[PDB]
């Protein structure tokens, strides 16, 4: 599986990427110095737990139908056994998003895109989930300092979702040779792009898993 034709891969997930976001970068970057009045944050914090949780619950599920468009549109994905491909999404897709959020953080002030504007954690208060949201914070803090481009993203969710050691698999062997090729695109981008670096500031790993771990332990689903 040559090299002319992992560059081809290369922009071609890039492309799934860019058309599969949902929110462009540039405006999640131009609405920045959009932010929640004193009196607006109040009105999100007066809401019951479960008005949040629908609001929030429907934004999740849109995020995770664009993480599945995304993998569909990876070489090779379609081509997996059915069983394969729930396997990589349900164990993938949340730690996606949660990559995915990152690009709507803004480090400068400690807040976040949502619902049209930027808020701080405070805004989730009536969720009752003070740790996980701060642990939320917190990792999309320190992938913010990467300042990681749009291509890098991509290539590095791709990677997340197209994982040969995902218990369940059956067809294991089609996966790493998935998973294979999308490594040394990623690293030959590096290259390409001076960038090194950042594979040595990338999430510890397991720092993903445990905190999708932690995240889908809340079903509010059940109520
Ligand atoms: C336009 C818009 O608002 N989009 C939007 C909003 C959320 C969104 C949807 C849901 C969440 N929350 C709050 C949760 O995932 C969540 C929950 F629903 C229940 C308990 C704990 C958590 Cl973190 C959050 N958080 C978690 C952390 C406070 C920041 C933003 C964010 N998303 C995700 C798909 C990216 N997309």
């Amino acid at each position: 599986a040559s090299l002319t034709e992992i560059e081809h891969l290369v922009q071609s997930v890039c492309k799934s990427y860019r058309e599969t976001c949902q929110l462009r970068l540039e405006d999640l970057l131009r609405q920045r110095s959009n932010i929640f009045s004193r009196e607006e944050v109040t009105g999100y914090q007066r809401k019951s737990m479960w008005e949040m949780w629908e609001r929030c619950a429907h934004h999740l599920t849109e995020a995770i139908q664009y993480v599945v468009e995304f993998a569909k549109r990876l070489s090779g994905f379609m081509e997996l056994c059915q069983n394969d491909q729930i396997v990589l999404l349900k164990a993938g897709a949340m730690e996606v998003v949660l990559v995915r959020m990152c690009r709507a953080y803004n480090a400068d002030n400690r807040t976040v895109f949502f619902e049209g504007k930027y808020g701080g954690m405070e805004l989730f208060r009536a969720l009752g989930c003070s740790e996980l949201i701060s642990s939320i914070f917190d990792f999309s803090h320190s992938l913010s300092a990467l300042h990681f481009s749009e291509d890098e993203i991509a290539l590095y969710t791709a990677l997340v979702l197209i994982n040969a050691h995902r218990p369940g698999l059956q067809e294991k062997r089609k996966v790493e040779q998935l998973q294979y090729n999308l490594e040394l695109a990623f690293h030959h981008h590096l290259c390409k792009t001076h960038r090194q670096s950042i594979l040595a500031k990338l999430p510890p790993k397991g720092k993903l898993r445990s905190l999708c771990s932690q995240h889908v332990e809340r079903l509010q689903i059940f109520q």
